DNA sequence: GTTGGATGGTAGG
DNA sequence: CTAACGCTACCATCCAACC
């Protein structure tokens, strides 16, 4: 088959600037202000002028500000944002029909049928290139492979703005080549414990028995990795299932006092039943973020589903699980909906 | 013991 | 208040209850 990975382009970033074309050629960070204090929150993406200077997803704006005082401070708005990926989906639509939408801003077709060899695959390439281009005027990375996980890598090094294939003679290249780091799945924790066992490129895991494979990273990682390195990788492309929706937000100060408390909780499970939308769940979760930034879940299941008024009085107990089972204070609280119907 | 839950980890550049 | 927002998939661990 063929697969035609599209991650677009410092999204959010770019939706802003095609509505507010001055700000094209200057930085431009996308922020998450949680006003706890004048400019307290988080960048979630900044445009490649500003990444330069290592404004990147994630940092404080505070810090943010001082490397880049002068470049233009956007706050988030992710409904503006969804609405473009929606109406961009739709023209991917066009092309291919099994279209998986992996994220917010990418997704894989299956343009298998819709090609016979890499060269029109790629042309299609450009093709949706250019009316993402001429109707949403974004612009867009494409990534050309075999399977799902070589279509991502081969983006990885094609973007920004790129489009790139990855034949046979590649993908068994990069097989005894391409450093395993950069093998998406394979983060850091997996890194060490990789470079412990001297395994630094997939080629290193069909010369080295399973069953200890199995006894350090996981068995669900080892099988994956092997199969990668055989290249017998055939995992479809198939519809998204939203499998859980979520909200958790912030508070003005920390606290351990339920009062003090509700009123943010009770803010996320009415955004989070909004989110829902026909769904039912059947199980709940609350989430906390400690003072010191440790993450702590409580949840329970239902044997039918949680109603709205369910969810209320339910978050509530969890809560005070919460405020029992750990003395910390909390810093962000929020819930999160599971398993549907 | 054999699942499906409860909690947490790792990763998504 | 003094830095750290926001979102989801999926796997591993411990463990409690049916074959
Ligand atoms: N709130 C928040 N949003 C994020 C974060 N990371 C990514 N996003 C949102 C904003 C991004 O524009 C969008 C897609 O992220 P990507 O991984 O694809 O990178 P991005 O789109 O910013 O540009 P990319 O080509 O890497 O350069 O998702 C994050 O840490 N926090
Ligand atoms: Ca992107
Ligand atoms: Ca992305
Ligand atoms: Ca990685």
């Amino acid at each position: 088959g063929i697969v035609l990975f599209v991650d677009f382009d410092y999204f959010y970033a770019q939706v802003e600037e095609v509505l507010n074309p001055s700000l094209k050629g200057k930085p431009v960070v996308v922020c998450v202000f949680s006003g706890r204090f004048e400019d307290s929150g988080a960048v979630a993406t900044a445009n490649y002028e500003a990444r330069k200077f290592g404004v990147k997803a994630g940092i404080p704006i505070v810090e943010a500000k001082k490397i880049l005082p002068n470049a233009v401070y956007l706050p988030m708005r992710k409904e503006v944002y969804q609405q473009v990926s929606s109406r961009i989906m739709n023209l991917l639509r066009e092309y291919s029909e099994k279209i998986e939408i992996a994220s917010i801003d990418e997704a894989y077709l299956d343009i298998s049928d819709k090609v016979r060899d890499y060269r029109e695959a790629y042309n299609l390439g450009l093709e949706i290139k250019n009316k993402i281009l001429e109707k949403e005027k974004i612009t867009v990375t494409v990534g050309i492979s075999k399977n799902k996980v070589f279509a991502k890598i081969a983006a990885d090094m094609a973007k920004p703005n790129g489009i790139k294939v990855i034949d046979d003679e590649e993908v068994k290249r990069l097989i005894r080549e391409l450093d395993i780091a950069d093998v998406p799945g394979i983060g850091n924790i997996t890194a060490e414990k990789l470079k412990k066992l001297g395994i630094n490129k997939l080629v290193d895991t069909l010369s080295i028995e399973f069953d200890k494979l199995k006894g350090m990273i996981g068995e669900a990682k080892a099988k994956y990795l092997i199969s990668l390195a055989r290249d017998e990788y055939n995992e479809p492309i198939r519809t998204r299932v939203r499998k859980s929706i979520g909200r958790i937000v912030t508070m003005k100060r920390n606290s351990r006092n339920l009062e003090e408390i509700k009123p943010y909780l009770f803010r996320a499970i009415e955004e989070s039943y909004y989110k829902l939308d026909k769904r039912i769940p059947k199980a709940i979760h609350v989430v906390a973020v400690t003072e010191d930034l440790d993450i702590v879940s409580r949840g329970r299941t239902f044997p039918h589903g949680i109603s709205k008024e369910t969810a209320y009085s339910e978050s509530v107990k969890l809560l005070q699980k919460i405020l029992e089972e750990d003395e910390r204070k909390i810093r962000r609280i929020g819930v999160r909906f599971s398993k549907f119907i």
